């Protein structure tokens, strides 16, 4: 069914060497055993590889990168380390809901960079929030406004990449790449793999792990 260039599969969260607090979040949220994409996509992300994974919206996909990002987060460092992008505010808010639930036993702040936030709450949340989830436009407007510190960023997650691009966010996304440290891990999830998505993959990914179909 699935196709990957990564040859290690993990069928139980207990074998992923997750952080104790994180593991409690995973079971506490209702996760029992990893889904098919999770058994294949979680460890490569946790490990630093750029990742291209074809997956439809849902508890499996979102869990994949939310679980993986929380594991890479250094709880002490109170600054953005992971940046998640989603097609819309609602999708962004949903990701926040999930990540915060998986992080219920960890000291981690998740700020949503979307529309409706005054310049105040925006700057206060973006400063010490180790995980920032939002939409291309709001996120870029903040950087172009110099209200988003990216020097501590480690990973860049593009959720539902095909929908983001089909919405005319290529420019924001591309410009966002430039404002991130060269060393940042890149993760892209998309239900479909159209030209535009492949383009971004070859453009910003370094011999990435590929989980197709």
């Amino acid at each position: 069914q699935i196709q990957t260039n990564y040859q290690k599969v993990v069928y139980k969260f207990d074998d992923m060497e997750l952080d104790e607090q994180l593991l409690r979040g995973v079971f506490g949220y209702g996760f029992e055993e990893p889904s098919a994409i999770q058994q294949r996509a979680i460890m490569p992300i946790i490990e630093g590889h750029d990742v291209l994974a074809q997956a439809q919206s849902g508890t499996g996909k979102t869990g994949t990168f939310s679980i993986a990002a929380l594991q890479r987060i250094d709880t002490s460092v109170k600054a953005p380390q992971a940046l998640m992008l989603a097609p819309t505010r609602e999708l962004a808010l949903q990701i926040q809901k999930v990540v915060m639930a998986l992080a219920f036993h960890m000291d981690i702040k998740v700020h949503a960079c979307i529309g409706g936030t005054s310049f105040v709450e925006d700057a206060e949340g973006l400063r010490d929030a180790q995980i920032v989830v939002g939409t291309p436009g709001r996120v870029f407007d903040n950087i172009q406004r110099r209200r988003f510190r990216t020097d501590k960023i480690k990973m860049f997650i593009l959720d539902e990449a095909d929908e983001m691009l089909s919405s005319g966010f290529k420019e924001q996304i591309y410009q966002i790449f430039t404002l991130l440290p060269p060393t940042t891990q890149v993760v892209l999830l998309s239900a479909t793999m159209p030209n535009d998505v492949l383009e971004v993959t070859t453009k910003f990914m370094r011999n990435p792990v590929r989980i197709l179909v």
